[PDB]
């Protein structure tokens, strides 16, 4: 009976993770909100283990057109697979994946990525007044991210246009399902005409290192290439940059330590992984077959949830979990996901969160220009961003 999502847009996480964690199930039926399906719904850390390690539960089937879904819509333009990531993996690209989001990509775009954090926060120090972090510090380095190691060099209204089209479609409500649907096929549309150009400029970015790649990947294939570096890079980094400055402007004690122990960053943007929400609903699999977790059946065909945030939450792994605590030695937290499809961007995530945590470490008194409550949140995205982040010194 209980319908999904919870409507927790945002920082405040719906009570109803702890609720259905702490009932004696350790999955619970759900029903979407959005299309009507049954959903399967694990909130606690070792049962979430268990699914995700299971490779019997599928994300692809899960994924697929015609699943039981949490989302609304598709999350594909119509006549596309949708599937981009298995399709370069599927294609043997894993070498070129790795090369282009592995160790050695963050290092050869570390340099300018803690440079333009430190440029941005310094123009901002600069000012006389109020600032937006959204806008002035996560929007031009989280679209660097973008430019520079995934897409290629975008223009200011190509970034807004795959913004828009990500913020539209990657929704649960607030638009109508013609726009959602509509926003994918946009984004398709533009990397059928841009892709090829976009991967053609001079760089390493990701998409370049894709269509240079030995398999001839078509237009359509590359176009999906295009969006998924779009969906799985852009409104996740700007969602969570946001957050995790929300997280550290409230806890000033910890930036101070931070201040004094730089060495202790790397803690803090582990304990930001696991403490700051981002998605508002909840990674998928598909049973393959009959399959039973923790003592109930899931039938072939039913989708299972785990929620990250509620997985991250769990008292019974993390002790006093809505406490942010950097260093706290607990497990290894599920802010990237667990087992064959942790976060690929996981290595250039980090090294924007790192970056930019230190640029706030080195400049104690950044603080919120308006209380926590008076933030205003985009609602019903995937991903929670606020509408601003009114700032100051
Ligand atoms: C910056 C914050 C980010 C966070 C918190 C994050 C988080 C995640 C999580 C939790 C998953 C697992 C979903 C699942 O289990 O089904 C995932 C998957 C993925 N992420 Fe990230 N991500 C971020 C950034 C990025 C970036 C920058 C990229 C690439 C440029 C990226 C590429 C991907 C891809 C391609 C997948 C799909 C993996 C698969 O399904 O096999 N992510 N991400
Ligand atoms: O590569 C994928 N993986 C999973 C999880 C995911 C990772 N990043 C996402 C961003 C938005 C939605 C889902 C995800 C998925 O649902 N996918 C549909 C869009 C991208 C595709
Ligand atoms: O809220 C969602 N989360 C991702 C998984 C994910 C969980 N946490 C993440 C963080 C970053 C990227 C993806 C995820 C997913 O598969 N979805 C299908 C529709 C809703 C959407
Ligand atoms: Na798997």
């Amino acid at each position: 009976t209980l319908t999904y999502p919870f409507h927790d847009w945002s920082q405040e996480l719906s009570p109803r993770y702890a609720q259905l964690r702490a009932s004696d199930a350790p999955v619970c039926p759900v029903v979407s909100e959005g299309t009507g399906d049954p959903l399967w719904l694990v909130t606690r850390y070792a049962t979430a283990v268990k699914l995700l390690e299971d490779s019997r539960f599928s994300s692809e089937a899960a994924q697929a057109s015609g699943a039981p879904r949490q989302e609304p819509v598709e999350l594909r333009a119509p006549g596309t697979r949708g599937d981009a990531i298995a399709m370069l993996r599927e294609a043997g690209l894993r070498s070129v994946l790795a090369d282009g989001l592995g160790p050695r990509a963050v290092r050869r775009h570390q340099g300018w990525i803690n440079d333009l954090a430190e440029t941005l926060m310094s123009e901002l120090a600069s000012r006389e007044g109020t600032f937006d972090l959204a806008a002035d510090f996560v929007e031009p380095l989280s679209s660097a991210l973008v430019s520079r190691t995934l897409l290629g060099e975008l223009s200011a209204d190509e970034r807004d246009l795959l913004a828009h089209c990500a913020d539209t479609g990657l929704r649960f409500c607030g638009v109508t399902h013609e726009e959602q649907v509509h926003a994918f096929t946009q984004m398709h549309e533009f990397f059928l005409e841009h892709a090829r150009r976009l991967a053609g400029t001079p760089g390493e970015h990701l998409l370049k290192l894709i269509a240079e790649a030995p398999v001839p990947l078509s237009d359509e294939a590359l176009a999906e290439a295009g969006s998924l570096l779009v969906v799985a890079g852009f409104p996740t980094s700007s969602g969570f940059l946001c957050g995790a400055l929300l997280t550290l402007l409230r806890h000033p004690d910890a930036v101070q330590e931070l201040h004094a122990h730089p060495e202790r960053v790397p803690s803090a943007v582990e304990e930001l992984l696991r403490y700051t929400p981002l998605a508002t609903g909840s990674a998928k699999r598909m049973a393959t077959e009959d399959l039973e977790i923790d003592g109930v059946r899931i039938k072939a065909g039913e989708v299972v949830m785990v929620s990250l945030e509620a997985v991250n939450h769990d008292p019974d792994a993390f002790e006093d979990p809505d406490v942010f605590r950097p260093g706290r030695e607990g497990p290894m937290h599920f802010g990237f996901g667990r087992g064959r499809h942790f976060c690929p961007g996981n290595r250039l995530a980090r090294c924007v969160i790192e970056a930019t945590v230190r640029a706030v470490a080195r400049r104690p008194g950044l603080r919120l220009a308006v209380a926590p409550e008076e933030i205003s949140w985009h609602e019903g995205l995937f991903f929670r961003r606020p509408r601003a982040i009114p700032a100051t010194w």
